[PDB]
């Protein structure tokens, strides 16, 4: 069978937690009033969840209210427990609320109100210093939530909303988040196509934190080379046979074999052989001001096919790519 793998930080943050901490399926909903929130305008709908913005009556302040869709009580006691968990962490979207509405018959989240500029015409303006900056920030709330014991994902440009004005950022819709517990088996259909680490992509069940750094790489990738998204399958077949164009199938074949996985045998006519790529052929005169010899040893530390072996989020943060951020 497939070799064991466990997370080489906060391994057993949940293990030592009480047991009400990790144990969703009993958490208790404590319900707000419903009508201390009117419904401004629709922002969106998503697979899980439409989000409204809305006005708190008893404060007339600003609020979004995520109002889930029907799935498994427990998958939404999962996101509630979640944000209850994490509430007050580095950049992690506020709870403010939990109401029912009365026409969905279900739980609508309301959360502290965050005013975005959308991330395709947003990364379209960033500059070297900004990019680092928002990294930097990132790294702050999956460094926090990795330490609380929780893997996001589901981290991609949608998911993380950015009031540029103010400087300020926030990581939203923990709706896939997880609980780690060592040696625990995950589903792999989990975050976005372009963001699926290659975990996922073979199948890799005992997964960690380690997948949210893959898909931050791809964040990182897209931004500094201005290509959004940077590894574009069209499914999640050709998806890995993308990755495998840059890294190589030599260290694919290096990854699978270290954890004893087989490929899927539909990739024998597609995946091909692939020399490992280096970063500078990216470069280009329009995303030249991005890229510096750090920030493409961090991209380097990030985008590794063995999930242990990429950067943590700490480890991020001790990154030379992050000296030129001002500190606070
Ligand atoms: C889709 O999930 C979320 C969305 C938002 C806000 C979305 C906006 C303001 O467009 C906040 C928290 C969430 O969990």
């Amino acid at each position: 069978g497939p070799v064991p793998s466990r997370a080489r930080v906060y391994t057993d943050v949940n293990t030592h937690r009480p047991r009400e901490y990790w144990d969703y399926e009993s958490h208790v909903v404590e319900w707000g009033n419903q009508d201390d929130y009117q419904l401004v305008r629709k922002l969106g709908r998503g697979k899980y969840s439409e989000v409204f913005e809305a006005i708190n009556i008893t404060n007339n302040e600003k609020v979004v209210v995520k109002i889930l869709k029907p799935v498994k009580k427990k998958k939404i006691k999962r996101e509630i427990k979640i944000l209850e968990n994490l509430r007050g962490g580095p950049n992690i979207i506020t709870l403010a609320d939990i109401v029912k509405d009365p026409v969905s018959r279900t739980p609508a989240l309301v959360f502290e109100h965050v005013n975005n500029t959308d991330f395709k015409q947003l990364y379209q303006t960033l500059t070297d210093y900004d990019i680092r900056f928002y990294m930097y920030e990132i790294l702050k709330a999956l460094d926090y939530c990795h330490s609380m014991g929780i893997m996001h994902r589901d981290v991609k440009p949608h998911n993380v909303m950015i009031d540029h004005e103010h400087r300020k950022l926030r990581l939203i819709d923990w709706g896939l988040a997880e609980f780690y517990h060592p040696g625990q088996e995950y589903n792999v259909r989990v975050a976005s196509r372009y963001f699926k680490g290659p975990e996922l992509l073979v199948d890799y069940q005992m997964y960690d934190y380690s997948l949210d750094m893959w898909s931050l790489g791809c964040m990182l990738a897209s931004m500094i080379f201005r290509k959004e998204p940077f590894f574009h399958g069209h499914d999640n077949y050709d998806q890995l046979v993308r990755i495998a164009k840059v890294l190589g199938t030599e260290d694919l074949y290096d990854y699978i074999d270290k954890y004893n996985i087989e490929l899927d045998p539909r990739f024998n006519d597609i995946l091909g052989r692939h020399s490992r790529k280096r970063w500078e052929r990216f470069v280009h005169s329009e995303n030249q001001h991005l890229v510096s010899p750090e920030a493409l040893d961090f991209l380097d530390k990030l985008l590794r096919y063995d999930h242990q072996s990429r950067l943590t989020a700490r480890e991020a943060m001790e990154h030379p790519y992050f000296y030129t951020v001002v500190k606070d």
